[PDB]
RNA sequence: GUUUUCGGAACUGAGGCCAUGAUUAAGAGGGACGGCCGGGGGCAUUCGUAUUGCGCCGCUAGAGGUGAAAUUCUUGGACCGG
């Protein structure tokens, strides 16, 4: 079922935490990336458009993720959060410290934390006109 | 008839005092030369992520988008991860 070896070690997985200002992903996979633990967005942990990102509908989904892993015999995380990316923002949304605090207090051991947003050499045109989006 | 040069007219064969004759080198300009310098220009040639598609490998059935006012795929697997 598990990796039941070595009681005493750490079975480490990487968190890839997308943390958009729409919503934010909590999503655990192997340590190559090829296989996926589980993945919780905020999304499916509020019924609301708004809350999506929110800090606390990603303490849910990192508190379930962390659940998950822990009864799949995950015992460790490495850490690759990310915001949107491309010409889009590099600031990640606001639910990206909440997530990782939500995984770091539910039990679980943090590894490595790298950022690993999209960034370009140089970008394609943004989706505003020339004067930006004036609302 | 014929009076060659002393207040003129052409073919110019020789030589000499010419103090023999070219201002300077613009805190003007052009040009040459020297070592550099610059996202200056043209041609060719490399590289970088990102984006968008495409093919494979793993699910709740969600993601997008705006402070909750929607359009936008779906046991035809989106978003996400590789």
């Amino acid at each position: 079922l598990g990796p039941q070896v070595a009681e005493g070690e750490n079975v480490f997985g990487v968190c890839h935490i997308f943390a958009s200002f729409n919503d934010t992903f909590v999503h655990v996979t192997d340590l190559s990336g090829k296989e996926t633990i589980c993945r919780v967005t905020g999304g499916m942990k509020v019924k609301a458009d708004r809350d999506e990102s929110s800090p606390y509908a990603a303490m849910l989904a990192a508190q379930d993720v962390a659940q998950r892993c822990k009864e799949l015999g995950i015992t460790a995380l490495h850490i690759k959060l990310r915001a949107t990316g491309g010409n889009r923002t590099k600031t990640p949304g606001p639910g990206a410290q909440s997530a990782l605090r939500a995984l770091a207090r539910s039990g679980m051991k943090i590894g490595r934390i790298e950022d690993v947003t999209p960034i370009p050499s140089d970008s394609t045109r943004r989706k505003g006109g020339r004067r930006g989006r004036r609302l």
